[PDB]
């Protein structure tokens, strides 16, 4: 595949894990321009450009849905993090705290302090870092409206609580590495299509779920699907809810 929507290769830097948005040793970053490929199919799916709610139900770290939630604040409403483990929830609420300005000068502070400090360069980088990106989230809307919870995304009836009345228009989550048949592979068919049914009977209709893996092809059949993509060693797939539900149990 071809990058369609993130076509010039972008200075992603300010983004970058470590840097302002937090790393962890468990839990892989995501590429920016494949985030934002993706993001950017996605809303090409949707029947209007309104402003989107975004869910990630397999957030980990968080990492994926901040990078998302900061480089494209002017086209969402809120998002959305859960999970099922409290330990990469931990870390996802850093990360989601840098959705505010607040939480952004928070941030710029604890760097500042660290380089005087410790004195090395890279601090003062990431300072500025986050000055740049809290001078973005200022004028692109302001704070984006969070939320994080811990919920099994296989469980259907867990959904509602996560939700909180609000109706996702986007799902964009990397799959989790435990759902793998091992560590080198990629999440098999029934616990993905498992997956998309338990999402599809909480979202609205016209919903799209964009899913990626470490594989060639994620399996989606009986469900068709609306697009894929591979890019490097990662792919992946996006379906439609209501597609979903007519594709049965």
């Amino acid at each position: 595949s071809a990058y369609r929507h993130a076509v010039e290769r972008m200075d992603s830097s300010d983004l970058a894990c470590g840097v302002v948005l937090h790393s962890a040793p468990g839990y892989p970053a995501f590429p920016v321009r494949l985030a934002t490929e993706i993001f950017q199919r996605a809303l090409a799916r949707l029947p209007g450009d309104g402003p989107v709610t975004l869910w990630d139900p397999c957030c980990g770290s968080g990492y994926l849905l901040t990078v998302l939630g900061l480089l494209h604040r002017r086209s969402l409403r809120q998002v959305i993090a859960s999970d099922v483990d409290p330990a990469p929830l931990e870390l996802a609420a850093k990360n989601l705290a840098l959705l505010s300005p607040a939480g952004l000068t928070a941030r710029e502070l604890e760097r500042r302090e660290q380089s005087e400090r410790f004195g090395k360069p890279s601090y003062l980088e990431a300072a500025q870092a986050a000055r740049r990106l809290r001078e973005r989230l200022t004028a692109e809307g302001g704070a984006l409206p969070c939320a994080i919870r811990t919920a099994d995304v296989f469980d259907p009836r867990a959904l509602s609580a996560v939700l909180a009345g609000s109706a996702p228009d986007v799902v964009l989550t990397d799959l989790p590495y435990g759902e793998r048949t091992h560590w080198e592979g990629q999440v098999p068919g029934q616990p993905v299509a498992g997956l998309l049914r338990s999402l599809a009977s909480a979202l609205p209709a016209h919903a799209v779920i964009a899913v990626t893996d470490r594989s060639r092809k994620i399996p989606v059949a009986p469900v068709k699907a609306l697009e894929r993509l591979k890019i490097g060693t990662r792919s992946a797939v996006m379906v439609r809810a209501a597609d979903v539900l007519e594709a049965g149990p």
